[PDB]
DNA sequence: GGGGTGTGGTAG
DNA sequence: ATCGCTACCACACCCC
């Protein structure tokens, strides 16, 4: 038990937390795709031609927990129980979920006892632990499988489980479905063998949109191809709307009330007018809804094609804990900003960077909400507050940064005792080079 | 056109 | 108990 007053506290939170580990996880991918080709431009261009593979390990915390299962847990099947990664008994996230639970309509992100509730009696629920270090092994055996089989002239880290392979098709080369379902088979199975019984899917198609709603259907532990060219309404009447990407829960909410409650990409597709559609949920968000609705990319999801090296290049950097803030007074609110600090000082450290602008954000307790929140330590129901500076000159110097961090938590005027949550910001990162003279 | 701000949304 | 992170894109309204 560390409590957020506790020197430990950062460590801790973030030694359980699975969202830091996914966020960490791939930003770390990022940082090595870099490096890897700190000597390589392999550039792609708007001329040439294209297959994506978008490769995702099925249910993988939940698939990895079980291979690795402690022996406290040996009494559950795989294939015939509800099987759930979450940390704790009631109000605990379900991190990951297979496909079994899944059945009977159980959801990552559901809490434990809403998918209690969601199992008819008789049939028992069954929680594993996280196996962190072991999700991490069993991402590296994929990567390395992707990079030993010398097809793709681009791997795109997207997670810890989850990439997209780029291949070039040559004007002068012939493609076949033939090669594609073996290229699929063959990835599927080396990953299988790789690390000892996980499964992926695979999406293939000629954009990236197509690719992930080709995975999408392909799962569980399949693989699809759908090109353009095999566009049917029978392959858009399969689709949820937010399983377009890009629309999450608020896109959904006002897509059905501008359009009538679609409930497939079928429906949407056969009601929208581009410029309704941008009305209804934002002009860019529109346009990039709308060419996904031909299967076709839009200008920004391109970038990554053109010029990956820029897309993953770490722009800011920062902190969110919005989990376990309960802090009494002053004195240590501002230890905990100064603990942050220092924290993402050394990481800025690490990437051999400066900041020129920073940002305090905070959660705070809403004035009817309850003090302690139905989930323990958690922030409830909270109103945010943010306020940004800009600093002299580009800096990773503690006390000029800690200084106005703990400056701009007393302008948002949020007292210690009604603090749920904390985020600190670098916004905007400068290099650092070898002439630092002035 | 540019830059400025605080907020909202998405994603694994 | 329980671990509700974090990067980056978009927008509204603001400054001349
Ligand atoms: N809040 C979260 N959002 C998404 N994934 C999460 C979250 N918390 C934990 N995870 C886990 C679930 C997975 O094991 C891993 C990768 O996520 P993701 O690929 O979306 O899910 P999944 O692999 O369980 O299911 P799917 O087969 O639908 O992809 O991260
Ligand atoms: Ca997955
Ligand atoms: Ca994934
Ligand atoms: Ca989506």
């Amino acid at each position: 038990i560390v409590a957020c007053d506790d020197p430990d506290f950062l460590t801790s939170y973030f030694a359980h937390s699975r969202l830091h580990h996914l966020s960490a996880w791939k930003a770390n991918l990022k940082d090595k795709f870099l490096n890897e080709n700190i000597h390589k431009y392999t550039k792609i261009t708007d001329k040439d031609t294209y297959i994506i593979f978008h490769i995702d390990f099925d249910c993988f915390f939940a698939t990895v927990a079980y291979l690795c299962r402690s022996s406290s847990f040996s009494a559950c099947d795989f294939k015939r129980d509800p099987i759930v990664v979450c940390h704790g008994t009631k109000n605990s996230d379900i991190a990951s979920c297979n496909y079994v639970a899944r059945s009977y309509g159980i959801k990552n992100g559901m809490w434990v006892s809403q998918a209690e509730k969601m199992l008819p009696n008789g049939i028992k629920l069954i929680s594993l632990p996280y196996t962190f270090e072991q999700f991490q092994l069993k991402s590296e055996a994929f990567y390395s499988t992707l990079k030993r089989l010398n097809i793709f002239n681009l791997i795109l880290p997207i997670s810890i489980d989850e990439a997209v392979c780029v291949r070039i098709i040559p004007d002068n080369i012939h493609n076949t479905n033939t090669l594609n379902a073996r290229l699929c088979e063959e990835i599927r199975q080396e990953i299988f063998q790789g690390t000892n019984g996980c499964t992926v899917s695979i999406g293939c198609s000629d954009s990236l949109v197509l690719a992930r709603l080709a995975l999408k259907m392909a799962k569980p532990n399949g693989y699809n191809i759908t090109f353009k060219s095999n566009l049917s309404e029978e392959f858009w009447s399969s689709f949820k709307l937010d399983d377009l990407p890009g629309v999450g829960h608020s896109t959904l909410s006002r897509l059905e009330s501008t359009f009538d409650s679609p409930h497939s990409l079928n429906d949407l597709r056969k009601r929208y007018t581009l410029d309704a559609l941008k009305a209804s949920v934002g002009s860019k968000l529109g346009m990039k809804i709308h060419l996904a609705l031909q299967g076709q990319d839009d200008e920004e999801s391109l970038k990554i094609l053109y010029d990956p090296k820029e897309v993953l290049q770490r722009k800011s950097l920062s902190i969110d804990i919005n989990w376990g803030i309960r802090f009494k007074n002053i004195t240590q609110v501002d230890l905990f900003i100064e603990r942050g600090c220092q924290y993402l000082l050394e990481k800025l450290n690490e990437i051999n960077k400066t900041t020129s602008q920073i940002t305090l954000k905070l959660m705070r307790r809403c004035k009817d909400a309850p003090i302690e929140p139905p989930k323990y330590m958690g922030m409830g129901r909270c109103d945010s507050f943010s306020r940004s500076s800009r600093l002299g000159i580009p800096t990773n110097e503690f006390g000029i940064i800690a200084t106005e961090m703990k400056s701009l938590y007393r302008t948002l005027g949020c007292p210690p005792m009604e603090l749920r949550g904390l985020a600190l910001q670098f916004n905007k990162l400068v290099d650092v080079g070898p002439d630092n003279n002035q």
